[PDB]
């Protein structure tokens, strides 16, 4: 209850908000159906329209009208956004040529130039380039500050998620806000777009950037705007709010409108109605601007035009039903869409069975347009799993598709030819950034980067502190002319043996078998004790970020950091050049296993575990087809160097060792592999301790991995060969999945030619996803500097076209 009769006079729109039963005056009123009774009347008028006209220029000021011409507006900060073109002869900040912001530009009093955030629902990428004749505004935005060619979104590729990922610089699975709709069983609570349940604070995880703003003492205009409130009055507020007195202004503002994203759905992302959408938003970007310089404001605020995410063709007749696959049907709640999350009906129903589910909507049709998947088994540059209120069961829906449980779901809820929610590397979900103002750099072009990453920058360009977030701080420097925020490398937690020969062939009882000069020996010596090193480890050894013991160990064509805890390596470093050749493994030594005389029996594998565990088989991490010379062969077959694998798993590594890795070097002019084991048991994308491993090879303390990782680095000039680069490098990484079955691939009973590529590039990462799995800090030892650095170790090669 509301006692909805106070008043609004004096207080439309007010920063702070009043403790009910007293009506409200805020953007969020209409929301509550909450306002004071007066709350049209005095905060919406209307009066006369949004635009100054000759006959109207000196006026006398008529408190009704929606926006004023008279000569004391720019006092009381209220003249129309056109006042000063139409009245004193000024131009439109458009029509004027862009000039350098060197410093920041500000009337006396403001103590650090204001930001606003100007957000666009569903705004594509490509919009950028396709719509450019029809939004001058945003075009000289872009030109004349820095911009990206497009910025990666978070899955799933949805407002509410993305919206509360670039205020937090969290992933929806840390924040909470995992779709736009959901169940909580902690709370046994439904969280939905339409009622009342999203507005309880139990939803919103992380720290927001209006919250971090106001603990430091930084004010905050709304974030949040009601959908009635005409987008005129949004800017019109908040250029009231920039002319407050300096102990009352906000700092930080937000603009948001519900365009292009409303009429996408409507029309699909170019249909001919899409046109008139991005003109209304160029109009609006425009008044902004000619606000803004009535005010002398247009090279003092920093402004970012940032999308949530992009648009995709989608119809009715392009969805799969659960129907068609599912005997079972009404056993199960699917939440649909352009995802899907499937679970149990009724949690009193104990026959219900989630491995039979997933088998009968596993490759059933030759065009199947969904994959099932255990969360857990999501690639993991999805970063989606760790959250109670994601279900165990989910569907990744191809692009231009929809799933649903029957088909009446469909007809009785075609309308919609736009929609997005997709896996967030599909190229029609990437949406816009630009920068523009005394902070950001003059006519920049910078690569495409994620959403996560944004909090941190909108910090910094505040003086604000971040609460601990997911962007990696420093990526985002090149960005910016100033406000840069200087990281130092984190400290090496434990520093590593570096073993001898120290144990005789015969103390060793591990059941492994293998058939096996002074020049010649010199050699061998000089080479286990790291005389090759350079060629293999380019870019210094990676940093043990955690508490643990480990040996780094030598060889002529790779260098291993060995772990004496899980009794393999944590890496293993090896550069191939484009010249290199591939080799097969000799007959006598197909089923070799090496004793590793630096390293205790007590500390190894052995070989018997192996032959006992009727699931599990074995791989190497150095690849013995890549040896140097039929010498240096007998390095790989080391027990030091052999990983646990299933023989499902061992026909995708095999084919990335033996042809793979020879065609990147030849592709990418020699490169250097960093290879190795991932556990990560409780899917919370961080390194598992010890006591966390739920499997172990049969009868042994062999922990079995459940990923392994790649990191494969070159020359960015690529007439350059890997091993001798002057500047910037290149690289791409996987964490592929260590599955005891290829169900993933429904190829699989091809040739690897046919399916293994595809698979890895569907499991891409960045190197910062594996450096939180590992514990482990790559690039240390480089030429170049560490911003830059944090940017490579940031890239994701997402495999789509332009
Ligand atoms: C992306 O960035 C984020 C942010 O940096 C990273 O997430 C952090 O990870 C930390 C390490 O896992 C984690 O630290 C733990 O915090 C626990 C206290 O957590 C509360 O306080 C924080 C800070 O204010 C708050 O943010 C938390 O909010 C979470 O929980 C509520 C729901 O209840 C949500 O509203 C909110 O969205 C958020 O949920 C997310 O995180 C939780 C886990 O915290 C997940 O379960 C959710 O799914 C969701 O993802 C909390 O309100 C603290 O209790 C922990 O301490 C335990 O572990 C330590 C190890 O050091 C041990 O020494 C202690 O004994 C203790 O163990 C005891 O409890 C165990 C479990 O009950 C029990 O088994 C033991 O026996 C012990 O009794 C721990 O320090 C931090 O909370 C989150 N922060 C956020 C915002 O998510 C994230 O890792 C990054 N991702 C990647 C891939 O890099
Ligand atoms: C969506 N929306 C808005 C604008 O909301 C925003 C604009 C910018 C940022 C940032 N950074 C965050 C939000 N919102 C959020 O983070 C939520 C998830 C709490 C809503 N007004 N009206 C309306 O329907
Ligand atoms: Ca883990
Ligand atoms: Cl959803
Ligand atoms: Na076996
Ligand atoms: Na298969
Ligand atoms: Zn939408």
């Amino acid at each position: 209850w509301t006692a909805t009769s106070g008043s609004c006079k004096g207080r439309c729109f007010e920063l702070q908000e009043v403790g009910p039963p007293d009506c409200r005056c805020d953007n969020l009123c209409k929301s509550y159906s909450s306002c004071c009774h007066d709350f049209d009347e005095l905060c919406l008028k209307t009066a006369r329209g949004w635009e100054c006209t000759k006959d109207r220029c000196g006026e006398v000021r008529n408190e009704e009208n929606a926006c004023h011409c008279s000569e004391d507006c720019l006092s009381r900060g209220d003249c129309c956004t056109n006042y000063q073109v139409v009245c004193k002869g000024e131009s439109h900040w458009v029509d004027d040529d862009c000039e350098e912001i060197k410093v920041p530009e500000c009337p006396a009093g403001f103590v650090r130039p204001p930001l606003i955030i100007f957000s666009v629902d569903g705004f594509r990428a490509s919009y950028m380039k396709k719509g450019s004749k029809v939004m001058p505004n945003i075009e000289k935005l872009r030109s004349c500050g820095t911009h990206a060619p497009y910025m990666r979104p978070v899955y799933p590729t949805k407002t509410f998620p993305n919206l509360y990922t670039l205020a937090t610089g969290l992933y929806p699975e840390s924040h909470g806000i995992v779709g736009n709709s959901m169940y909580d069983p902690v709370f046994d609570a439904s969280f939905h777009l339409r009622g009342r349940e999203k507005f309880n604070h139990r939803w919103w995880g992380g720290q927001p950037l209006w919250i971090t703003a106001t603990k430091q003492g930084v004010r905050a205009g709304t974030f949040f705007w009601s959908v009635s409130i005409p987008h005129e009055r949004r800017i019109l507020t908040i250029l009231q709010w920039l002319s407050l007195p300096d102990n009352e202004r906000p700092s930080v503002y937000a603009f948001y409108s519900e365009q292009p994203d409303f009429s996408g759905h409507k029309y699909g992302p170019f249909g001919p109605e899409m046109t008139n959408p991005l003109r209304e938003i160029d109009k609006t970007v425009g008044q902004l601007m000619d606000g803004l310089k009535q005010l002398r404001l247009h090279r003092c605020v920093n402004v970012i035009f940032v999308g949530d995410h992009g648009m995709e063709d989608v119809t009715c007749d392009r969805t799969e039903f659960l129907s068609n696959y599912l005997t079972n049907v009404d056993d199960i709640t699917l939440v649909p869409g352009t995802l899907g999350r499937i679970r149990a009906k009724s949690i009193n129903n104990s026959k219900y069975d989630p491995k039979t589910i997933i088998a009968a909507l596993t490759c059933k049709k030759p065009d199947q347009h969904f994959k099932p998947y255990m969360k857990q088994h999501l690639p993991k540059r999805l970063h989606y799993a760790n959250n109670r209120r994601i279900e165990d069961i989910h569907l990744l829906v191809d692009r231009r598709w929809h799933v649903a449980r029957k088909p009446l779901d469909v007809y009785k809820k075609c309308f919609f030819q736009g929609d997005h929610g997709f896996d967030n590397k599909v190229n029609s979900m990437q949406t816009v950034f630009v920068g523009y103002g005394p902070t950001f750099k003059y006519r920049t072009k910078v690569p495409p980067f994620e959403n996560i990453e944004l909090y941190n920058v909108m910090c910094d360009l505040l003086g604000l502190k971040p609460a601990p977030n997911n962007g990696t701080h420093g990526s985002l420097n090149h960005l910016l002319r100033t406000n840069t925020f200087r990281p130092t490398m984190p400290d090496e937690v434990s520093r590593p043996n570096y073993p001898g020969i120290m144990y005789l062939q015969s103390e060793f009882d591990l059941g492994c078998t293998c058939d096996d000069n002074k020049l010649e020996e010199l050699n061998k010596r000089l080479h286990t004790k790291g005389s090759t090193k350079e060629r293999h480890l380019l870019y210094g050894r990676p940093a043990v970020l955690y508490r643990t013991s480990y040996d780094i160990l030598y060889h002529t064509d790779f260098e291993s950091g060995y772990s004496e805890i899980f009794l393999m390596p944590l890496w293993t470093s090896y550069t191939i050049s484009k010249q290199a050749e591939v080799s097969s493994i000799p007959e006598h030594l197909t089923n070799c296993v090496r004793p590793d005389v630096r390293v205790s029996p007590g500390f190894s594998q052995n070989c018997l575990a192996y032959k006992n565990d009727k699931q599990m088989s074995y791989g190497f991490l150095f690849p013995p087809y890549l040896s140097s010379s039929p010498e240096a062969k007998y390095d790989a077959f080391l027990v030091t160097n052999m990983v646990p694998m299933y023989p499902a798993f061992k026909r995708v590594w095999a084919y990335f060792q033996r042809v793979l890795v020879k065609k990147y070097a030849s592709e990418r002019n020699g490169v250097n592999v960093i290879s190795g084991p991932i556990f990560d048991y409780n899917y919370d994308g961080l390194r598992d301790t010890e006591d966390e491993i739920k499997q172990y090879v049969e009868g042994s303390s062999i922990p079995v991995p459940t990923h392994y990782y790649s990191i494969i680095t070159s020359c960015l000039d690529f007439t350059q060969p890997a091993d001798k680069c002057d500047g910037p490098l290149s690289v791409s990484s996987f964490i592929l999945p260590h599955r005891p079955d290829n169900d993933e691939s429904c190829n699989s009973s091809e040739d690897e030619s046919k399916w293994v590529e595809e698979l890895m590039k569907m499991h891409t990462a960045r190197v910062r996803d594996i450096e939180h799995l590992t514990g482990l800090d790559f690039y240390r030892k480089t030429s170049r500097s560490y911003s830059e650095i944090l940017t490579l170790k940031t890239y994701l090669h997402t495999y789509e076209s332009e």
